[PDB]
């Protein structure tokens, strides 16, 4: 019987940006572990997202996509299913925040989610900030500084929640990675223990961090963000997912 | 034969609500006007034109010229300027900041910008912001007008040019050159207007936090009045202190 029966696996710059993680993906099918993909991606539905692999040759269900989105729709669901809600962000948060059957205001809202919105302005800002002094939660998708596009490096979800938090003086609950949220409820969906389980990721300050503070093994995959030039190392560290031995 | 020659007055603050202290500075500037002192207001504002800040101060019977009004976005503007006249400038602002820079004959860039300025603007996007980040990781020196993070409307606390200036700072993990108070970098380039020295010059407001601190940080004097009994006992527990500090301005002697 194997030692990891579960597998977490990072979007951001693991499975893509190659075709090792495909082989890496087929073989996890053909030993039939199952696995869910887990992204701090707050913008696009997890159907969106299942097609983009699928498109490279990387078997994915929308059921096997787990968002940042869909995390925090979850999360919020737990705290009040009555709470009326306020949100920056796109499509794929608004989905997953109707799809939970939650109501939606403005000033006067006692939850206000922060996710991506690369047509934000000032007033939806302002609304923003103007709900939490009016005592509203402050929850935030992700905390991602920096955005990396062909234009370079756009402000992340994480900047703008700094804006919101800096000028209303109240600190944000993140949800997605490095935070443990998005882990343990991703773990959950995908239904194994957590001794059984190992996060794969590219970026430490990311990937390997959150699976740390949920209590999960970590694969470090050099294909990403962190290089082989911290506290706590990660379970194992390689070059490539060919190196991988299924343990 | 006088040791105060040139007078810095703060806009800000509490100093001009209530009648009585309309009118107690009303006669305060009158004096000056009286005795032929130079003198110049000073404000981190960055909503109204100077030539809107003279009309109403003249209104309420305080003489005021356009010239006589000096604002961050105007220190801003100016301090760039003198350290480099050829930079292309990215900012993020209002009407107030764009005729600032307007007066300095700048020309101006997006991505490939030399200096990033950052002021209010209310109307403010995602690409707007965007362009900054961008421009500051190709280079650009990251400049704000001030600092402030909330801003008081009818509404409540909207966010203020600070809140902006703290996305694109972590957003780039570049530090900002503030300018306005309580940065003594407003305060210097207010002497360069004024025209007196700086230890013949007074800055006299009645905020300590934002207004007065900045100038003892320029190395300006500083009056500090509408204080009582206890704001003075706080203040002699910081590690620096207003020159002076009264209840009104119909208490100062000029000297």
């Amino acid at each position: 019987m194997r030692k990891y029966n579960g597998y977490l696996i990072d979007l951001d710059g693991t499975m893509y940006r190659i075709d090792a993680a495909s082989g890496f993906i087929k073989e996890l099918n053909r030993l039939h572990i199952p696995y869910l993909f887990v992204t701090n991606n707050s913008t696009r539905t997890p159907e969106q997202v299942a097609d983009k692999l699928v498109s490279l040759d990387i078997p994915a269900t929308p059921e096997q996509i787990f968002t940042s989105s869909m995390a925090t729709a979850n999360y919020v669901y737990d705290l009040d299913q009555s709470a009326m809600i306020y949100f920056i962000g796109e499509e794929g948060l608004y989905k997953a925040l109707k799809e939970k059957g939650f109501s939606f205001a403005d000033e006067n809202a006692d939850v206000v989610i922060v996710g991506l919105d690369r047509e934000v302005t000032y007033e939806k800002l302002a609304v923003a900030c103007l709900a939490v002094r009016n005592g509203a939660k402050l929850i935030s998708t992700n905390g991602d500084l920096a955005l990396p596009t062909e234009r370079g490096f756009m402000p992340g979800n994480g900047a703008f929640t700094a804006l919101i938090s800096h000028s209303t003086q109240v600190k944000a609950t993140f949800v997605g990675k490095p935070e443990p949220i998005i882990m343990e409820q991703a773990l959950k969906v995908l239904g194994t223990n957590k001794n059984e389980t190992i996060m794969v990721g590219d970026n430490y300050d990311t990937d390997i961090l959150a699976g740390i503070r949920a209590g999960l093994d970590t694969l470090l995959v050099h294909t990403g963000v962190t290089t082989v030039e911290y506290k706590q190392q990660p379970t194992y560290s390689m070059k490539s997912l060919d190196d991988w031995k299924f343990l």
